């Protein structure tokens, strides 16, 4: 886990809006789609379209994980970035993301499994809110997003400017697997590309046993 000194201070971030739009804006979601092309052996290009993009490239953990989902019909769910997102030169409407991929076949729930987010502020966990998905194995990225989307819009986690909280991070807790966490705030001078790499591992989770806690301080 993280120590107060391991956490990035929000008041130290330059252009924090750049995080804000990532979570304030809608995600990139797709259902039964198959890998169309590939730039580097560790990424997968999809001919999926969306507002502001007709192509999507996702960077995965490595080549192995990239060929592992290559010829499979997967579901995509992720927070994208455009600045520093290049492929060829004719594709002028592209968008990049890391991970956020999962097998489509046999990964669906007839009824959404809502997970309980334990938001603790300044040590007092006086808040609880739901978050749901239709996948049995979902990526921490799909869960992580919703968490921040909720908190942004209700607790003002982010704004088109500063943040009411000095520090903050999301902690994930797998049934029996070991835990991990993501710092809601970046380094002073960051880039969405670099920051988003917290989803490059594409670490999925069993939404039927996984737990989620959030630690925010003012
Ligand atoms: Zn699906």
């Amino acid at each position: 886990d993280p120590d107060p000194s391991q956490l990035h201070r929000s008041s130290l971030v330059k252009n924090l809006q750049n995080i804000y739009f990532l979570y304030e804006g809608d995600p990139v979601t797709h259902e039964n789609v198959k890998s169309v092309d590939q730039l580097l052996s560790h990424d997968l290009i999809y001919n999926v379209s969306g507002p502001n993009y007709d192509k999507l490239k996702t960077e995965l953990k490595n080549q192995e994980m990239a060929t592992l989902f290559k010829d499979k019909n997967v579901d995509i769910y992720g927070v994208e970035y455009y600045h520093l997102c290049y492929l060829c030169e004719n594709a002028e409407r592209s968008a990049c993301i890391y991970g956020g991929v999962t097998n489509h076949a046999g990964n669906h729930l007839e009824i959404p499994k809502k997970i309980v987010v334990k938001v603790s502020i300044d040590g007092i966990q006086s808040l609880s809110f739901d978050i749901e998905t239709n996948k049995k194995m979902v990526t921490a990225q799909e869960l992580d997003y919703k968490v921040r989307k909720y908190l942004t819009d209700n607790k003002q986690l982010y704004t088109n400017g500063p943040s009411k909280y000095e520090t903050g991070y999301i902690k994930f807790i797998p049934k029996n697997k070991e835990s991990f966490w993501f710092d809601f705030f970046p380094e002073p001078e960051f880039t969405q590309s670099k920051y988003l790499m917290i989803y490059k591992d594409n670490e999925t989770l069993d939404s039927n046993t996984s737990q989620i806690e959030v630690y925010l301080t003012t």
